[PDB]
């Protein structure tokens, strides 16, 4: 009556540049509206964003505009997604500024501003080739190790570090630069220490900008603030911080200095990883939004060469925002030509009307940065909902947040990745394990601890262990099996109803050397007392591992079964 | 015809000192033989072992004897296992010497020998309190993270570092001390560089000792070597290395200097972990050998206080050997009183007949250390057998070996622990997934890729995914499900036989937020084409996660089933 089942016998140019085949398919009438509106809006919007993040990264306004313009042009010539906005990312520029400050401290501070670019571009050039190499060799699976609950706590914690850093500009204080682990608390300490020396004009204008922009517009706010700062001596009479002169034109291209490659490679690893994890994602999510497909390898290449050709022209790393991909969505663009228009607008700003924002203050720039972190720092209102869905994901999110906001961004990403992997390990150990009962008028065996009125038979116990059996939870497996049924060691040492134990191995995913040893020891110990142990519903991998580990002899039979019902039927017959 | 199952409603002194109750139960006639033989043999055997490992740890002979004697006495007064030998461990002394050398270099070299003890005892005192604290708070589960394939590659790699270090003494060379990552290759480089300056007498005696001891005795070899070295001017005429004067008596107890606590704590973590992992183990394995039980918490306490009271008297860390637990096994001791005799013998050596080994050379000590690493360095002959049982365990063992033998011992244990956890992660990702077929004249569904003649029905496909569904393997789950059956995205974008898909969730252990989202997306995408997706055999945890994640509405039914047979039956009826 045993179940008998037999085992089975033991186009390169076209791909590189999407626009080669995308231009003929593009229709001017189909994609006309939104492209013109996006170019001026997104472009005028990326001017403040650029001047600010450049100061966040440790540079001047000109280089932020360089990065944005070159990123847009390169992605248009190389990208595949029809809705993504490749430009400056706040978190990436924060990490760039951290590395730039570290190397500046190492060197000691070719002006100091010039040396920032050499470090800044070199980090980006290494980040780009890392993205190119991992894309070419098809080693892009490393994205699977960064979840959406770690890459949403890293961006909610790094948003506090960007708002703390900007708190200097909002309050009009010339605070010293703070770096390393614990920079957030130290900067706040300096803020409260020097709060008496805050500029009255800077505080007034920052309060007005916060009270206007937050309820609400960004472009008109920038225009109004610049106009108010102009036609006045507040740069001297009020001694308020001013953006200053923005150099015009394009400087000659400079090859990144290869003297700094070994120092900047380690940070470039994190830069490239987050840059492709946060792009290939919002490029796939938006592709699913509009019902089209995006090539992950082509995104790899596009975001890789977006950090090399710009890197030759004094630019830092570029990545998709999803904080300005929404501005261009609201615009209504239906093609990547809009970005070109944006680039054109940036070009129209880069050499022409460049000193028009000379009088623009820094407090307004900080306020603009503040009213754009709203999204990430509002992820707090979703905490109870996250707790309801999954408590461990909530814990991982909070740990990543606290680590990134208090122990540097890079250490706060490595703490997130490792903690998530250990949380999976923690889920494996101390797992669910319970007896099973028979469902009346059926052949289904379910947990007698989760379902009621489950019929069980005296003398036979069915034990289910959900997790895989390996070195981590072998002791837990033995302890649970002994807590249920009987403890063979205790009965043997005491000697010196129950007669059959069935283990349901359906949920066991794999077996380690310790797991094979644990199963053999369990069977031998129970057989010493006079109990027979039958394994049921072992997957083919577990069956092969047991056969390789010599759990049973070839001549021996009546030991492994394909179903719990078959094992129960065999045990009842043997007792008779 | 659906299965309807209802869910269930939502003695302190006696324990501290085993000898209080073990002495009255002890019988002199029952445990008489072996105790006397062990004391002299194990004791005379622990004299060379002590003088050598002390030089391995960076100290003089007197302190090794201190450590061995005090460890034996303390474990007799506190230990529970009746067969374990608590004394000096080669790997532990190697790590102690590494930390001692690091602090010696930091300070710069109270004689230099005296400062070694202050660092040596302080490391041990912190290691002991860590074992005491983790035992008292019942946080001893940390042992589960060190497998028997990592703690057997760490001890096979650290055995090469001990044999390389001893290669200096075998060849009679005064090589400089090498430390840090890559010390093994550097020391071998120095050996080959200075091979021309090797002592002829030291080489001759080391070759003779190697050719005699290895085929075979250790005690008589020590006696013969000491006698040959005595009554001769080879210490001067041949300029051979000599152990030297061993101080007699007991020095006054010295409290460990608390100035070095923060520097030595990090190494003390590894010292305490390996010390209790390699003891509670060979104390449980030997207990199972002789059919008795050992209290893990009492072992925690005994091995913890074995590193505190000795630590007050110029002693370093103590741990069970299982390299001299076999010598005392062969003796035939049946109680812990034998260790006391050993301690007595050590005492008889510590103040009396101490200069009897003054003329003993160091080459013979190195040879004795060499012919005792045989066990760990013979674990190479078991490599093919390990490969047959489990390839991943073999890879973990080799990686731990290479890391410990080439990148320091502590880094080689942390590399082993992390790689094993990632190997479990690697086992989860890229897992097994295949279609299932129906077994004829039964109700068992098995893989159609592993079993032959499995009947399947057109229009209905049963898909099994072995691993848990979470952020790491969500993309793999979607890709596998699309490779089998049909790819809903491609059919939808093309439009712009198969009609039912059953997913067997029996092997799925848990579901992450990404897993719940992946399942919902899969169901929606297939329902768009016109395919119905039914989940079957979901464990109660997965069912609760789906209910919490709002996978199905309360009013909605015919979506989750308790068995694949029930799901198949329902699908056939619906098609009719
Ligand atoms: O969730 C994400 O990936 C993010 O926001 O960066
Ligand atoms: O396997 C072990 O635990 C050892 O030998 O240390």
């Amino acid at each position: 009556h045993r179940i008998l089942i037999e085992r089975q016998e033991k186009n390169m140019i076209l791909g590189f540049l999407p626009v080669l085949q995308w231009l003929p398919k593009y229709d001017l009438k189909k994609n006309i509206l939104g492209d013109v509106m996006s170019g001026l809006i997104v472009g005028i919007l990326l001017v403040p964003q650029s001047i600010a993040y450049s100061l966040l990264a440790g540079q001047e306004p000109v280089y932020g505009l360089y990065t944005s313009f070159f990123a847009s042009i390169i992605y248009f010539l190389l990208g595949t997604s029809r809705h993504i906005s490749v430009g400056i990312f706040g978190v990436l520029c924060l990490m760039i500024g951290e590395t730039v400050d570290r190397e500046l401290q190492k060197a000691g501070y070719c002006d100091k501003s010039c040396y920032a670019i050499m470090v800044g571009s070199t980090v980006t050039f290494i980040a780009g080739v890392y993205q190119v190499a991992m894309g070419f060799f098809q080693v892009g699976f490393v994205s699977v190790y960064l979840s959406d609950a770690l890459l949403s706590g890293f961006v909610t914690g790094a948003s506090f570090t960007i708002l703390t850093s900007q708190a200097k500009y909002l309050l009009g204080l010339n605070l010293p630069r703070t770096n390393g682990v614990g920079s957030l608390i130290t900067t706040w300490i300096h803020v409260f220490r020097n709060i008496h020396k805050t500029n009255l004009c800077d505080l007034i204008t920052s309060l007005l900008c916060l009270l206007v922009l937050l309820p609400t517009i960004e472009l008109v706010v920038v225009v109004a603030a610049t106009l108010a700062s102009h036609f006045g001596k507040l740069h001297e009479n009020y001694n308020s911080s001013i953006a200053g002169h923005i150099p015009t034109g394009f400087m000659p291209p400079k090859v990144p200095e290869w003297n700094l490659i070994p120092s900047v490679a380690v940070d470039a690893i994190a830069i490239s990883i987050i840059g492709f994890a946060i792009t290939v994602s919002l490029s796939e999510m938006f592709a699913k939004k509009h019902g089209y497909t995006v090539k992950a390898n082509q995104e790899m290449y596009a975001i890789g060469f977006c950090n090399i050709i710009p890197s030759f022209f004094h630019c830092f790393t570029t990545s998709a925002a999803l904080a300005k991909t929404l501005v261009k969505e609201s615009t209504g663009c239906h093609t990547q030509l809009s970005g070109v228009v944006t680039a054109l607008v940036l070009l129209l700003v880069l050499l022409v009307i460049a000193p028009l924002f000379y009088s623009l203050q820094k407090s307004v720039l900080g306020v603009i940065t503040i009213v754009n972190l709203r999204g990430a720092l509002r992820k707090f209102r979703d905490l109870p909902k996250m707790w309801s869905i999954s408590r461990m994901d909530t814990v991982i999110w909070f740990v990543t947040m606290l680590s990134s906001a208090l122990l540097s961004t890079e250490i706060g990403l490595l703490v997130g990745v490792c903690f998530s992997i250990f949380c999976v390990i923690l889920r494996t150990q101390k797992p669910k394990s319970s007896l099973l009962g028979l469902v009346e008028e059926s052949e289904v065996f379910e947990s007698v601890s989760a379902y009621k009125n489950l019929q069980i038979k005296p003398g036979i116990k069915i034990f289910r262990f959900v997790a895989p059996l390996y070195y981590i939870n072998k002791e837990c497996f033995k302890s649970a099996l002994y807590k249920q049924t009987v403890n063979p060691i205790l009965i043997k040492v005491a000697w010196k109803e129950l007669h059959t134990i069935v283990i349901d191995c359906s949920a066991i995913q794999f077996l380690d050397t310790a797991g094979i040893h644990t199963l053999k020891e369990v069977r031998r110990d129970y057989e010493a007392i006079g109990i027979q142990v039958l394994l049921a519903q072992c997957n083919p991998t577990v069956r092969d591992s047991l056969t390789n580990g010599e759990y049973c002899k070839k001549e021996e039979e009546n030991l492994l079964f394909y179903s719990v019902y078959e094992a129960m039927a065999f045990a009842e017959v043997s007792k008779n």
